[PDB]
Order: structure tokens, then C-alpha cells, then sequence
DNA sequence: TGCATCCGTGAGTCGAGGGTAATAACCAGGGGGAGATAAACGAACGCTGAACGCTCC
């Protein structure tokens, strides 16, 4: 997600909130990896932050998420 | 102590002119302001004439 009007290592540090979360939220009665437990929440904040923080006039997200739809159709 | 290196600064004058890119995507819940219907008073009207006078027989 670089090059969309927030900087490479700003991605990384909203994306590390997302990590946090995560391990709060994981446990090893679930049969399955960390992995792939925590890309889930990595891509939440880092695509959320990017909503709500890449523009200079705000967009509300569920405005943000109509949009890229519609681009992407 | 001398020599080598890099970093910062400045470099004319007035004329002419306007727009830039890209990626899991959803229920689920739920709050919070923005637009839709009956109650408190007093002011137009309303007939109520009644109650006063203004001319007339």
C-alpha cells in the first residue's frame, strides 16, 4: 500500500497497531498458525488508517469504501 | 601540526501564464443529529347585541 499519499514508514507504524491488537486476541485453543490469524488485523488498521488519514479533506470511511468500489468495477 | 574533504551559499531586469496517482471487502451493532405531529397562550373576527346617543317624525 505505498504511494497512495501516506509515507512507507507511516504505513509500518499503523500497521504495528494493528499487531498489538492481534495478540491480545489470539489463543492456541484455534488449530491454526499465527500467521495467518495476524494479517487479518494488520491489513484492517493499515487500510482503516489509510482511509482516515491519507486525504486533506476527510472522507468518512464508509464514503472511502464506495469509492474504490466503484473505481475498481 | 599540516593536509584532505565536504558542506553551505549565491548566482539581473522587467514582460508571458492556472489542474498533478491507486487496492479483500464486508455484517454487525449502534449512537446521534436532521427532519416530521399535538399543546400552551394571546390576537383577528364574530355574532353577541347590548348599551349609548344622532337625527326624525
Amino acid at each position: 500500500y505505498t504511494g497512495r499519499g501516506m509515507l512507507f514508514l507511516d504505513l509500518i507504524q499503523e500497521g504495528n497497531l494493528g499487531l498489538i491488537r492481534a495478540v491480545e486476541k489470539f489463543d492456541y485453543t484455534k488449530g491454526y498458525k499465527f500467521s495467518t490469524y495476524a494479517t487479518w488485523w494488520i491489513r484492517q488498521a493499515i487500510t482503516r488508517a489509510m482511509a482516515d488519514q491519507a486525504r486533506t479533506i476527510r472522507i468518512p470511511v464508509h464514503m472511502v469504501e464506495v469509492i474504490n468500489k466503484l473505481a475498481r468495477v
